[PDB]
């Protein structure tokens, strides 16, 4: 899998991209890495914050589906024109695939100035493709179409004018040995829509929140690669942050620093790293009443940025922030960890990523089992809305 290593890019807290090419000839754009959507869109016409976009009347092999979509996020928005074309990765599996593909002619708050990317790959399933499941995602075609096994991994790996440049592999159809350390544990996918699993305890430096483990997974909990931080139910953040400031509490931050929006720096070299507490995010084993443990350092959950101001030192951003749609272990989860999405056996698998940040006291760890006896069921049951009720589903 030695041409799919190193096959990421992206600043720090812009997102993970992967080259990719569509149409003949083959137009090059880089798109997103995301396991939190199901789609595959590309800037399809000029917009202040891409260096190119992709040109449907320029592919010899685009076919249009006559037929639009529109997709909105809590953060973000576009639409755009349906069609298919030819698409590869050129450090990717040596195919080429006929996909599904949204030509995005309008957005809003979705792309980033100084990202690199002009679109984006929905790893995830079909059930939450727009406009609605019939929409086959990307990755469901590659595997109709080829012979790539129908799983894929992710190592995100963690970093004074620009943000730093960060780097990751995407392995598509397997797991590369050289990229993890240790045992490869897995937590059975809930649900087939996002990537859903179950959180059963979280542990601030090894202690126990206590709270009624559903809050955890309230109202689900997902694994987004698309997502910079580790965000938390209102409930849990609340909970995470009383903890985290009573273990840092020898030094004392302004507000702003706990929700995300301000800076905090220390001398070059001098960060004190030891007075911030490890996390430990519990998830469902394969077995009944079976766990195991994913511990993240502060070197995953703040992340680095360069003042311009005081380049002299070194400063941090807190990327744990509040959610009112569930948990998001996004990328501040996943820097720590080598992560096999097998979509085949219907589960996720986490392992200590040979490129994770830590130091010489701590690691990320991936730990287990720990087993419970007569577990609650620590999962949520969405309502369901009389829209979704009306689908039908043929
Ligand atoms: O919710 C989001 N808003 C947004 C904006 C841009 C790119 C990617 C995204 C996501 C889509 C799913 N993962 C993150
Ligand atoms: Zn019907």
């Amino acid at each position: 899998f030695v041409e799919m290593v190193d096959n990421l890019r992206g600043k720090s807290g812009q997102g993970y991209y992967v080259e990719m090419t569509v149409g003949s000839p083959p137009q090059t754009l880089n798109i997103l890495v995301d396991t939190g959507s199901s789609n595959f869109a590309v800037g399809a016409a000029p917009h202040p914050f891409l260096h190119r976009y992709y040109q449907r009347q320029l592919s010899s092999t685009y076919r249009d589906l006559r037929k639009g979509v529109y997709v909105p996020y809590t953060q973000g928005k576009w639409e755009g024109e349906l069609g298919t074309d030819l698409v590869s990765i050129p450090h990717g599996p040596n195919v080429t695939v006929r996909a599904n593909i949204a030509a995005i002619t309008e957005s809003d708050k979705f792309f980033i100035n100084g990202s690199n990317w002009e679109g984006i790959l929905g790893l995830a399933y079909a059930e939450i493709a727009r406009p609605d499941d019939s929409l086959e995602p990307f990755f469901d075609s590659l595997v109709k179409q080829t012979h790539v096994p129908n799983l894929f991994s992710l190592q995100l790996c963690g970093a004074s004018e620009v943000l730093a440049s960060v780097g990751g592999s995407m392995i598509i159809g397997g797991i590369d040995h050289s990229l993890y350390t240790g045992s490869l544990w897995y937590t059975p996918i809930r649900r087939e829509w996002y990537y859903e699993v179950i959180i059963v305890r979280v542990e601030i430096n090894g202690q126990d929140l206590k709270m009624d483990c559903k809050e955890y997974n309230y109202d689900k909990s997902i694994v987004d690669s698309g997502t910079t931080n580790l965000r938390l139910p209102k409930k849990v953040f609340e909970a995470a942050v009383k903890s985290i400031k009573a273990a840092s509490s020898t030094e004392k931050f302004p507000d702003g620093f706990w929700l995300g929006e301000q800076l905090v720096c220390w001398q070059a070299g001098t960060t004190p790293w030891n007075i911030f507490p490890v996390i430990s995010l519990y998830l469902m084993g394969e077995v009944t009443n079976q766990s195991f443990r994913i511990t993240i350092l502060p070197q995953q959950y703040l992340r680095p940025v360069e003042d311009v101001a005081t380049s002299q030192d070194d400063c941090y951003k807190f990327a744990i922030s509040q959610s009112s749609t569930g948990t998001v272990m996004g990328a501040v989860i996943m820097e720590g960890f080598y992560v096999v999405f097998d979509r085949a056996r219907k589960r996720i698998g986490f392992a200590v990523s040979a490129c994770h940040v830590h130091d010489e006291f701590r690691t990320a760890a991936v730990e287990g089992p720990f087993v419970t006896l007569d577990m609650e069921d620590c999962g949520y049951n969405i309502p369901q809305t009389d829209e979704s009720r009306s689908h039908h589903h043929h």
